[PDB]
RNA sequence: GCCCGGAUAGCUCAGUCGGUAGAGCAGGGGAUUGAAAAUCCCCGUGUCCUUGGUUCGAUUCCGAGUCCGGGCAC
């Protein structure tokens, strides 16, 4: 029953400063909750923390892979669970900053086992759905599996070839293993999120924090990943918010004004979806982050001195 | 100045053999178990620029005006 810390919230939502402000009165460490800043080399189009403020507030799960590798909600999970063991065999209280809601979800709820991915089996589905289509695929789930083919749609490649992985590598069904769930979070978490008071007040800080991204050198730094030659768009990090359409620049595919309009888009459209995320997540407070920056306050009482 | 194209959804455009119109993008909502900043589901009424003419009926055809792209000319 150790505490624990959850500040989410959307891109833009002032979180990053908040959790710094907060390890001033409070004995926390900072654990990172970001599918993207896990990457080394991706820094400005991921909004990272700058050298000053880690040196401020240290952030656990930073930096730790390379944009070839993909990470999974699985691996964070084991990585976070071990982090907040060590930080509480300190004495202090592990404090989850992030925006990548799937992560929190898997840590607090737990996943059912599973195999991991399958290069391979991978492989042949993907030739599969090129030769066939992904509704050839759908209506072999259908068959092994209809609780799961009834949930997945045909046009969701994602999940569907998800599923057919998990039953060619165990001969296990997917709602079958599903059926046994994961280990919940042993901690005592108190769940915030941070936003701003209207949806287009979030837009304009979008918009502008793009806009001070490519003015801090964020093309020359997707240029440098575009260099390297070893990296490609099925991969999570080049699909990141403002890489892929950096990428589609760069590959010539498409005009800088047109880029920049994407990226925007892209990142609200990423916004919006969090807000979903966060709608319904249970005991969550809502705190806001435009001026009541001086939230850590209410944050303060929902935690009590500790 | 003259000629030729455009002008229809917040944007880019289709379309209507004349019976008041629909895609994509933007935007909104919702899913979400090892890629999740991903992947996917659902939501389309707008003076069809204006004005005359023909017509039961015009955004649609024809004239004229206005604005926008080009071209010709100075
Ligand atoms: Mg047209
Ligand atoms: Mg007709
Ligand atoms: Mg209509
Ligand atoms: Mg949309
Ligand atoms: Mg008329
Ligand atoms: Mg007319």
């Amino acid at each position: 029953l150790p505490k624990a810390i959850f500040l989410m919230g959307p891109t833009a939502s002032g979180k990053t400063a908040l959790a710094i402000e907060l390890r001033k009165i409070l004995p926390v460490e900072l654990i990172s909750v970001d599918s993207a800043l896990i990457y080394k080399g991706m820094d400005i189009g991921t909004a990272k923390p700058n050298a000053e403020e880690l040196l401020a507030a240290p952030h656990r799960l930073l930096d730790i892979r390379d944009p070839s590798q993909a990470y999974s909600a699985a691996d964070f999970r084991r990585d976070a669970l071990a982090e907040m063991a060590d930080i509480t065999a300190a004495g202090r209280i592990p404090l989850l900053v992030g925006g990548t809601m799937l992560y929190f979800k898997a840590l607090l709820e737990g996943l059912s086992p599973l195999p991991s991915a399958d290069p391979e089996v991978r492989a042949r589905i993907e030739q599969q759905a090129a030769e066939q289509g992904w509704e050839s695929l759908h209506r072999q789930l259908q068959e092994v599996d209809p609780v799961a083919a009834a949930r997945i749609h045909p046009n969701d490649p994602q999940r569907l070839s998800r599923a057919l992985e998990v039953f060619f590598i165990s001969g296990k069904t997917l709602t079958e293993l599903t059926q046994t769930s994961g280990d919940a979070l042993p901690y005592q978490v108190h769940q915030f999120a941070i936003a701003p008071a209207s949806r287009e007040l979030l837009h304009q800080r979008i918009e502008q924090r793009f806009h001070q991204m490519l003015a801090s050198g964020f093309e020359a730094e997707v240029r440098a990943l575009f260099a390297r030659g070893d990296l490609h768009t099925d991969l999570p990090s080049i699909r990141c918010v403002g890489y892929r359409q950096m990428w589609s620049y760069l590959e010539g595919e498409i005009s800088y004004d047109e880029m920049v309009y994407r990226g925007v888009c892209a990142t609200r459209q990423l916004a919006k979806r969090q807000i979903t995320w966060l709608r319904g997540w249970e005991g969550v407070h809502w705190l806001d982050s435009e001026k009541p920056e001086q939230a850590r306050d209410e944050v303060l009482q929902v935690v009590g001195a500790i």
